[PDB]
């Protein structure tokens, strides 16, 4: 009984009244049933929601953040929509209006009144406070934030703000008793309209609101030109040049729900029913936009133009951004623990296996380096969008990812170079080669080529991998031309496919037998060494490795059991041209050459990371002062764990600073191709965030 009725909370009585209108409506034009629930504030309808006493609630990024947190954990499933129909954008800009005449900038505003649009809000709250910081003088936690604001401003009005304890952030609120700086339409200086009619009226220097709303409460053109932005370099401009004389570029209201029963396409449904039905000029007996006279943003923003449905991979912190996302945190931090933080370099490890190395390292980096981990590549990915970790190193498959999520290249794997030969003295600055994917095959199973590895047994590194995957089926997929994957071969074993498809029947997982397809370290047949095993141990018929797997893994270089009496000669490379050639031949024959492994992050951290890792590596790298006596970061003992093993140094990118650059062309274009079939939630997720 998901769909009986979407219950969505009001937050005052004009809201409930709307909410009861657009009840009969809906109940007018035959489309799906919604209810209404009172409260009197965001958090209430926060909790009503999480008490299963309600659906959904449209909120401000402020309270999206509040709303995601412990108790609650609501997620955004429906963005608002703004813009015009033409150029419509699920973002809105947060400015700082002024009245044209004064002089002063944006760093001169001490001694100044402001006017905000609530506590904790976006463009009234956190943005406009996390940009003055550095004027501040504001010691740490102990004392709120609001305290040191309070002595900045001579005088604001902040509804919502605790006036016993924050008289000044009060006064210029226009409330009648009780109702003076209520975080509710009975203060009339709230929210956006709130607060720019506190600027015209005088009580305030400066309003801290959003782009659109000198251009909606002022029809004539000619009173428009009586008010300029703050620019944040010191300048003022119009207010038509807000693109370029903004704050912040944030996120826009969102409509949230519960991560679990939360009615999503219940929720979507009613939304795209009622956003046609009743939108932008649609029907005179009801605006799903538009508020009474006296009224504003009831339920919606009004003008805003519809909704836009979010991934279900997007989770508060994600959709918020890092930016933004990591800002909110930090009005609750001292300087210092800020730039700690800053300073030091969160790794993410895939599996207990690279979390307990990492964890190693970290004890030995004189806190340069702490951990973070997941259980998978992509949820890796996503923690470092919301800047809970900073770096990992990757396959270039998973590069691919990365980058469409805007994460990017920083360092790159350097392998023994071809035989240019000896621990060279400037690994560093060597441009990398790249690798050698290859198919290896039994020597006994004569009959085995490239031309009929089609419909038997194959054992890959990891779904979405350069070697294990991209390679070998974008060069099946050329030619078929089919989008099922699962049919290229009877069975195999390839980590991070569904575990009921026969993408996994070969796979074993870890010792109990558990963890099967899982696509990390406890999967014994992952990776390179794994997809080997796979081979070796007769469970498949061919193995999407690199050449030098077979070589570290066979003729004792490996003293496990499972490897420790395989000979290199027992095995073979296929050709492309139906050929088959020892694995010592794989320069003339492989299947393609792929990009060396990279370390990726965020644009904001790659002067640090780089610091840091070269420094690391040159006490714990190859020829690591530290090394053999304490402890090494290329050497895991052919588990690969963190970085290859067989890597010489991390180097330089050389300018290919981007994912398309670094990945190369050819390369991007195949992927790309290969995706079609196909994509990973996280990638729907990042091609949201993008637009
Ligand atoms: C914030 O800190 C600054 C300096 O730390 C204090 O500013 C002073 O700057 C003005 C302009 O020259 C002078 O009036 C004072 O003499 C300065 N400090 C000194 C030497 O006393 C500012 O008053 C502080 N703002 C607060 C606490 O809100
Ligand atoms: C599969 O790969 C081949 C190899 O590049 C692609 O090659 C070309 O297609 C064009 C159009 O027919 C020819 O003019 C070129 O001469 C071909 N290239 C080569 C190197 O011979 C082919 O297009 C690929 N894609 C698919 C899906 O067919
Ligand atoms: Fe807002
Ligand atoms: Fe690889």
């Amino acid at each position: 009984g998901r769909r009986r009725s979407v219950q969505w909370c009001t937050v005052s009585n004009p809201e409930a009244t709307k909410c009861f209108q657009w009840q009969r409506n809906m109940r007018r034009v035959r489309g799906p049933p919604v209810s209404c629930v009172k409260r009197d504030s965001p958090t209430q309808c926060i909790q009503a929601i999480a008490e299963n006493r309600a659906d959904a609630v449209t909120l401000d990024g402020g309270f999206i953040y509040e709303a995601g947190l412990a108790p609650y954990k609501l997620r955004p499933v429906a963005a608002e929509v703004y813009g015009t129909e033409r150029q419509p954008r699920t973002h809105y800009y947060a400015v700082a209006v002024v009245k044209k005449g004064g002089s002063f900038q944006l760093n001169e505003l001490q001694g100044l009144k402001s006017c905000h649009t609530g506590l904790r809000r976006t463009a009234g709250w956190n943005v406009p406070i996390g940009t003055l910081r550095p004027f501040l003088n504001w010691t740490g936690p102990p004392e709120p934030i609001e305290a040191a604001v309070a002595r900045f401003f001579s005088a604001s009005c902040v509804p919502g703000a605790d006036k016993g304890q924050f008289p000044n952030l009060c006064r210029l609120c226009a409330g009648t008793g009780e109702n003076k700086c209520a975080f509710s339409s009975q203060e009339p200086y709230f929210s956006y309209s709130g607060a720019f009619k506190c600027l015209r009226d005088g009580a305030g220097d400066v309003a801290f609101i959003r782009e659109s709303t000198v251009f909606e409460d002022l029809s004539d053109e000619a009173e428009r030109d009586e008010y300029e932005l703050l620019c944040p370099d010191n300048t003022r401009k119009p207010v038509d040049k807000f693109k370029d004389c903004h704050l912040a570029r944030v996120p826009s209201h969102a409509v949230v729900a519960r991560s679990v029963n939360g009615k999503e396409d219940a929720i979507w449904n009613l939304l795209r029913q009622a956003q046609e039905k009743f939108g932008k000029d649609k029907s005179p007996a009801f605006q799903l936009f538009g508020s009474p006279s006296g009224q504003k943003d009831l339920l919606f923003k009004d003008s805003a133009i519809g909704f836009s449905r979010v991934p279900p991979r997007i989770d508060s912190g994600l959709y918020l951004g890092s930016g933004y996302f990591t800002a909110i945190q930090n009005l609750r931090k001292s300087e210092e623990e800020v730039a700690a933080r800053r300073a030091r370099v969160v790794w993410c490890a895939v599996g207990e296996q690279e979390l307990r190395k990492c964890n190693q390292w970290s004890g030995l980096s004189e806190g340069s380096v702490t951990c973070s981990s997941a259980s998978t590549t992509e949820d890796c990915i996503a923690l470092v969008l919301k800047g809970e970790a900073d770096a990992m190193s990757l396959d270039g498959g998973y590069v691919y990812t990365a980058g469409k999520c805007g994460l990017v290249p920083v360092l790159a794997e350097n392998y023994k170079s071809q035989q240019s030969s000896d621990p060279d003295p400037n690994c560093v600055d060597r441009p990398v080669e790249g690798y050698l994917a290859v198919a290896v095959v039994r020597r006994s199973d004569t009959s085995l080529t490239w031309n009929s590895v089609k419909g038997k047994k194959s054992c890959h590194t990891a779904v979405d991998r350069t070697a294990g995957w991209n390679i070998p089926m974008g060069l099946l997929f050329n030619q078929t031309g089919s989008c099922k994957f699962d049919e290229y071969f009877s069975q195999s074993c390839a980590p991070g496919r569904d575990p009921r498809s026969n993408l996994c029947a070969l796979c074993i997982g870890d010792e109990q037998g558990e963890n099967k397809c899982v696509p990390n370290s406890n999967e014994r047949y992952y990776g390179y060494t794994g997809a080997f095993r796979c081979l070796a141990e007769n469970a498949g018929d061919v193995a999407f490795v690199k050449d030098v797997t077979v070589l570290q893994n066979t003729d004792g270089n490996n003293n496990e059991a499972w490897a420790k009496d395989l000979k290199l000669a027992d095995f073979a490379l296929l050709c492309l041209d139906g050929k088959r050639k020892p694995v010592t031949e794989a320069r003339s024959c492989h299947l393609a050459m792929a990009p060396n492994h990279a370390v990726v992050s965020r644009m904001d951290k790659v002067e640090r990371l780089k610091q840091v890792l070269l420094h690391q590596q040159a006490k714990f790298g190859r020829n690591g002062s530290d090394c053999p006596d304490k402890f090494c970061l290329f050497q895991s003992e052919t588990k690969n764990l963190l970085f290859n093993d067989n890597t010489e140094c991390l180097a330089r990118l050389h300018g290919k600073t981007t994912y398309e650059k670094y990945l190369g062309p050819q390369y991007v274009a195949g992927i790309t191709n290969l995706k079609k079939c196909s994509t990973s939630p996280l990638l729907e997720a990042c091609e949201f965030l993008r637009k």
